[PDB]
């Protein structure tokens, strides 16, 4: 089995699996959306109660898979429950991450062709607000195909089309080379590239001011402290920290069976913490409340992630000096954040085919391609398939995912079980108090929150289009599962 070569390169990969486009696109939106420091409030305790112990359990559960050769969740949920039903809960640790991807990596492809548009300087030219937001606004729906009628059809630039092909070409040279010459090789690279380019923007960033504010306005905003807030954060710390969608324990399946886990996922999760909260909060958001002040701000980040980073802030660089190459440094950012974490939800479908399929990790990564791609194709066609997809599996199905595996390893397989599993071979021992979070807290916070957003928020025809492709996607992997199980 393929492993991890020095602590160094784990971290970093760890690192870049969590660190993406949500650490600068998704992140400012919903602090904004929730009154700035009243966001951070839950923000800080789902951290604590959710996103740290789940980072624990899915490196436990990683690592204790791939001492067997199983890196992905129908075979790992099969060692820890010994049931049929634990490899169809499994699936989802394939689907979820394989449906985030046929959206994360078009979505990546755009801050690549917006970069180097940006960078060959090929970018609007406004003259001496709606005036120079306009010729923005166009650019980027020339780019993607906003509809100009009622059809719901998203009609791709040539160049948005050459460059996801490009975009899955750079996924998949990476990949191929195998998880320590390809994937730990290039986080060694493009982390020290992306915390320079973010301390960058930061550092310009604060240095904006116009008579409407400043960008210690939007770190004041920010920084100053409902269901739906409740809901907004825990869902916000799933996604940030890539956690339940297989991809923390498909990675963690490379780290031998001795080494530390403790230590180096608790690095990782504050890493992303670190980019997020420090570097990611203080890009957009700031730019804004300087250029427009804190109430036109709110009323900015409610206008959608993409209206923020792919118009409105480069937008706003277009009034400063040289802001044309700020913008490619900004869309430069989001390409190396996304592409370090679209390669990590490709993974498991390479583990899959590769530990269950016995594909050759040349065969896994291509096949593992061609879904992608293919499947890519609805949503840059088909309007809004993007968003019913991010909800399913990016919003509803990794909540579940998260409770499903905790219940599986901390209940199912055994709470003294799995807590032995986690601090075996770690540098540090997890806090004994985490493990009563782990057993009652989490799932507890868990549950109740579930059931509010089920019974009380979850209540065009066009979204069956996409909701029968992804479930056929799940019959997909569910045969390909019985296959397997039909080799041996
Ligand atoms: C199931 C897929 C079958 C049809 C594949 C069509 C591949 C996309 O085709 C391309 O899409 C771009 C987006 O507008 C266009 O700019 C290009 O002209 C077109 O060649
Ligand atoms: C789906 C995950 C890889 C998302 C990633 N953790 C991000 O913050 O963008
Ligand atoms: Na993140
Ligand atoms: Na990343």
């Amino acid at each position: 089995r393929e492993h991890w070569a020095t602590r160094l390169g784990l971290i970093l990969a760890m690192a870049g699996n969590a660190v993406g486009l949500c650490n600068f696109l998704r992140f400012p939106v919903q602090a904004a959306e929730n009154g700035g420091g009243a966001f951070m409030i839950p923000y800080i305790i789902a951290f604590l109660l959710v996103g740290i112990p789940l980072m624990w359990i899915e490196w436990a559960m990683g690592r204790y898979g791939g001492a067997q050769g199983h890196g992905t969740t129908p075979a790992i949920f099969y060692l820890l429950w010994r049931n049929r039903f634990a490899k169809i809960l499994g699936v989802f640790g394939l689907w979820i991450p394989l449906v985030v991807a046929i959206y994360y990596v078009y979505i990546e492809s755009w801050t690549l062709g917006f970069a180097i548009k940006f960078l060959v300087g090929l970018v609007p030219e406004p003259p001496p607000p709606d005036s120079i937001l306009r010729p923005f606004k166009e650019f980027l729906y020339s780019y993607i195909g906003v509809p100009k009628g009622d059809e719901p059809i998203l009609k791709p630039s040539l160049f948005a089309y050459i460059v996801f092909l490009i975009t899955m070409f750079i996924n998949v040279s990476i990949l191929i080379r195998g998880i320590s010459k390809g994937i730990e090789r290039f986080a060694k690279i493009a982390m020290p590239t992306l915390f320079i380019l973010a301390v960058f923007l930061v550092i310009r960033v604060f240095l904006l001011e116009t008579p409407n504010g400043t960008a210690a306005d939007g770190l004041n905003f920010l920084w100053t402290p409902d269901p739906g807030v409740w809901i907004a954060a825990v869902g916000a710390i799933f996604f940030t920290l890539s956690l339940g969608f297989g991809a923390i324990i498909t990675y963690a399946s490379y780290v031998r069976k001795d080494q530390d886990i403790v230590l180096s996922g608790l690095t990782a999760a504050t890493l992303n913490e670190k980019a997020e909260v420090i570097l990611g909060g203080s890009i957009s958001i700031p730019a804004a409340v300087a250029f427009f002040g804190v109430a036109n701000a709110v009323a900015i980040a409610k206008a959608g992630a993409f209206n923020l980073g792919f118009i409105t802030l480069p937008a706003i660089f277009s009034q400063t000096a040289g802001g044309t190459f700020l913008g490619f440094l900004w869309f430069f950012l989001l390409f190396f954040a996304g592409l370090t974490s679209s390669i990590a939800i490709m993974q498991p479908m390479i583990a899959f085919l590769e530990d269950e399929l016995k594909l050759s990790r040349k065969h896994a990564v291509l096949w593992t391609a061609a879904i992608v791609f293919f499947s890519a194709h609805l949503v840059m066609f088909l309007n809004k398939s993007l968003d019913e997809m991010d909800f399913w599996a990016g919003t509803i199905g990794v909540v579940f995912f998260g409770l499903t595996e905790l219940i599986i390893f901390f209940w199912i397989f055994g709470a003294d079980k799995a807590w032995e599993e986690i601090n075996r071979g770690g540098i540090i021992k997890v806090p004994r108090i985490y493990y009563y979070v782990m057993r009652y807290i989490t799932p507890a916070f868990l549950a109740v929150l579930l059931v509010v957003w089920a019974r009380e928020y979850i209540p065009h025809w066009t979204v069956w289009i996409t909701r029968f492709y992804i479930i056929g996607l799940f019959l997909f992997l569910t045969f390909l599962v019985f296959l397997a199980e039909r080799r041996r």
